[PDB]
């Protein structure tokens, strides 16, 4: 369909409240949003980091000039229904910058969808769910803060699972932290963490098993991104299921983790793998190799949660559901549709590709690079 | 689009002449072609294997029932445009048949293309490239014989590589043969051997050298389907690639071969794999492992050999061809359209969805069991 | 004695109650029994699968056309006295369909027992043992009703050992029937699960240990048929002993799971092997490797279970007894003599080639497809 | 058939000329034929060892008292039809002695099977070969000497294969001899050595790459029995074919071997492994791992050569053939019955059990003990 252009803005969304991990607090959230229009329909897109070039070496003021200066010369006048190409050509132009070329490649698959008139998730293949089990994140410092908003999602019939987020704290005091928050929501909720790799495999090797006592069903990335051989051993001597989150980046160290079982979950990011394509084939080893899929977030808007539910419905299985809660923690949307929870559960949309049209309105408002 | 009714015939067409491997003599090629009708529009896939149940445990009569009986029921009445649900669905009725679960996949994903008016390529994502480089094989079982089919397929420009089936003759005798081969189309022909499991290991170990310093750049299945510890110490001990066709089956066989680079090269297979969704698993495993993707063929038909052609086209490289020899060697064909190849390569074509009309003429024909 | 005819026949007989398993529910039995006639003399044989091509890739409907037009041919006015031969050359005749293969196997072996006046027991050089501690499996959906036709089964002193299939319950609704099993029928009864692949490594990891506590002595194949891995490591990390049964085919497979014991017991099953002179072999590399031998079936009738109990009889130890209650949850028999089990024991026949002469009448009687 | 009595005598036969080995000469040749007396029809078998105490731990005088003195007693008024009980029987009477418990063995099983006028080949199922490729070996100190005797052997149409005995010379001596015997008999004939456990690895490394380049096929037992892992590592550094000889012993040392592949051919012998039933197991692991299997011999009189012979028919293949050269080396037989080579292959006899009567004229001629 011939690209005319690839243009991309950055946008600056407040979060309702902060989000405390062990790396660093989210106060507000940044993004990246690329619109390639193309033969009179355009496709959004969205790309982004979080606290800046901390969770990932990207962050807003880098994905915007790897787009621009980088990867849309090579994609301007190319055939805009050719994802093959243009993620092929985009390896071609720049090194690493997943988040950047993730952003460039919804909208083409996005752009492509909406011509023919399906969804992302009729593209991929059908769905064969309906909605996927949110879990909503406890990461703010209060203890008693967090079991009250805990428990109110339980009520208002929301949120089931519970992700908290440990490592600010000592390996003394998230246990405690535990201790209250696995009391109150003993049964009626689900549990896991998120270390943010805090801990130094020692640490996480007398302190898993702790947690794993106390009922907690998934324990995210414990030690650093690179010591895949600490995962490994952790996940030999704890029943627990160990999930991967920063040590998966590319195909190859997804099969790498995937060889001798050094993890039990990969946790399935678009932006933090190069994509919906990228992501597919990382679902492959995983699914291969036997390793359970997750399905994580960069606490991205709505643009970018509807894309990544188009392509998780397609899934075999997510025996873990998803933490899509993107749209749910920010202070506000850059679109006029909402996704809507029902039932602990996150729905699918129903619209041809993404479902999302962006607020040209909402756009103007945030507009700033930080 | 919902599903009507999926109907399916066994339709036998001979070879024009003999293709003597090491395990049978192909003299006849039988088939199973499966028309899915669906709100008008038809969608045409196949699905066949060698040598009646000898490649593999699977044949025509088979096929056809596990077809009819088994999968059709519990898709009958379903959302056609969901191959995603199709083969979940096809995955619960029936354990393996990839052959019986390939035909039926590539009908519904034939109609969903055409029905969307773009091709199987461009559903998948769009192509890479505009042809594949075509190998012939000379199975005769004249050593003077193939020569001389093998100069005029150099002269006519189209065939450029060669796969000589070894296996029917003594250890010491094909290596003559290869003498002979190699020693005339020199550097004018690329030469492949398939030993289709014949050799025992040892006789692999002191055989495959011998090859590889005659100019050898493939050896396929040298060892038996099950001995993939074989399969792998031949790989370290030798320099020429090796490449799994037999022992391919199951993306977990995939996965199983490429923890430690059991072999060289993954030969695609659709109805060996399960096909088009399957075999694009076992290509992401390949590329994460690191092991090439070849694209094999079972001497199918023109519908068979077209739909893999659109899927091989979106593969990120194939450096050592493909070898879509089906409709070539076959007698006739079941289509109103042929697949022509030029300048040593097979060209993709240029339809919606594998661009094949049935002749329903040359399905009246042969149409026996067999 | 020269082959005159192989001819085979389909008879469905029902089951007396259901047996849900994870898989399938088996409200009927479907099977291929083979009368191979040779110099007036006949040889009763039989091969089927369960579920249909669910159990395994075979299926009744595909047993008999692999039989009558692939191996019968090969077979008719060879020398019956010779199964070497006849099972070699139906290897050169066919790829898998192992149940197809051991029916004739057992037809052969039937025959020239019967001919030489013994018994199979005494052709494979007489027995051990002269009975065989039977299991009876509770697969019913209701957890009262199990308990109750427990209860009652060592009331009439015939079943000290209890086989559940778990898998169509969620993993925390089994065990709570685990619970309620273990409970009851303490000491007086020998607990065993089969979650028939149901179970995905980490939910069997955690869930292992905790049957472990309830006094399960074997757990049959928790995870899926080809993830042998994780079959391995659930058996370094867990005390009870882990049964290989789907896992389980070729003699090939069995080494490959006896190298570095990947489990600890073999189930021996002689259609899902290729019959009693391929069972024999894998009873040997179990014997070598130290690897137990248990003794399956796939819920057979007379014919079956008859010939089972002969080969049975000579391996050196069952540590875990047989399985062989196919005939007692069949609705009706197919031939004159019954198996009758005395003291929780399964008595092994006393007449010659595997003792049981096909009822007619009683063939007449089902005789279809379905 | 209940065992009145089971005798055994033994008997000093000379071999024509010396058979000089790396561990003895071989001048003369002691054995311990066992007549197994029950319901009037005897059961002739022999057991025996080479050099006295030196191949193997066992020797003539052992052999007796350990048969008399310990098997015997718990035999005797046993059901003769039972060896699966025989055997059992005889592993909880007494520990090692293979060739002892070998060769009662053999005495039962062909009673069993002269009582049900069958071979013991048709026992075990019935033969695939008609006759085994004999190999002659070449233990002559004289190199002309070997030559000419290998010359004559080609000419009268017996020997195609031959074995040379290295070791008794220096590592570069024996170099020399192969460089004679691989030049005359270039084409004409079969080369392959058996150091009989004089190289010390190192010493192997070095010199059977230059056998190797020297044309031969097969080097059996480089280094000693226990050095297994010595055997490894040369079968991975080099492409010739080493075989395990004396490492052979018991079913568990033979799955010992075949776990990493440590030798690429068993040589299968009665004495050294216990029996036929023992063999057939060891066959039987050496198969599912995918190493061949060879076919030796104790220098064993007729009685045991046939034995052999009816069981190595029965094997699925025997790329090697085998070296029952027993009768053919020494001076003289102790049956009526002759074995006959025809066309360099041994021809398996046309009798019931063994078809081999003991000349009792030819047992009291030599009858000591020595
Ligand atoms: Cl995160
Ligand atoms: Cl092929
Ligand atoms: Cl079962
Ligand atoms: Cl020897
Ligand atoms: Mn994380
Ligand atoms: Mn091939
Ligand atoms: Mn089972
Ligand atoms: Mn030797």
């Amino acid at each position: 369909m011939k690209i005319d252009a690839i243009e991309a803005v950055i946008v600056d969304v407040p979060t309702k409240r902060p989000i405390q991990m062990s790396i660093t607090t989210v106060h507000q959230q940044s993004y990246v949003i690329v619109r390639v229009y193309s033969e009179g329909l355009v496709g959004v897109g969205e790309g982004g980091s979080v606290g800046g070039p901390v969770w990932s070496a990207e962050c807003a003021e880098t994905i915007k000039i790897i787009v621009e200066r980088y990867l849309a010369p090579h994609l301007l006048g190319t055939d805009a229904f050719n994802v093959s190409g243009a993620l092929q050509t985009m390896a071609r132009a720049v090194t690493g910058n997943a988040s950047a070329k993730a952003a460039v490649e919804m909208a083409l698959l996005d752009l492509k969808a909406r011509a023919l008139g399906v969804s992302i998730a009729e593209l991929l293949g059908g769905p064969l769910r309906s909605a996927i089990p949110i879990a909503w994140t406890l990461a703010s410092g209060d203890t008693k803060r967090d079991l009250d908003s805990a428990v109110e999602m339980i009520e208002r019939r929301r949120h089931n699972r519970f992700k908290v987020k440990l490592g600010f704290r000592s390996p003394q005091d998230d246990l405690i932290h535990m201790e209250a928050l696995s009391n109150s929501l003993g049964s009626k909720a689900y549990l896991r963490v998120d270390v943010n790799q805090a801990w130094d495999e020692q640490v996480a090797s007398v302190y898993i098993p702790e947690l794993e006592a106390l009922g907690v069903e998934l324990i995210e990335q414990p030690v650093g991104r690179e010591n895949t051989q600490a995962l490994r051993r952790l996940s030999d001597n704890n029943r627990v299921a160990i999930m991967a989150d920063e040590s998966l980046s590319t195909l190859a160290s997804a099969f790498d983790l995937a060889r001798d079982r050094s993890v039990d979950v990969f946790s399935l990011k678009l932006c933090n793998m190069g994509g919906v394509s990228a992501t597919q084939k990382i679902a492959a080893v995983a699914e291969a190799s036997g390793i359970a899929s997750y399905g994580g977030t960069m606490l991205d808007s709505t643009i970018g949660t509807s894309v990544a539910l188009q392509l998780y419905s397609t899934v075999p299985s997510l025996p873990f559901g998803c933490e899509l809660i993107g749209p749910f923690v920010l202070a506000d949307t850059l679109s006029h549709e909402p996704l809507e929870i029902r039932d602990y559960e996150l729905q699918v949309p129903t619209g041809v590709g993404h479902g999302m049209t962006l607020d040209e309105d909402k756009v103007r408002q945030y507009a700033r690079v930080s």
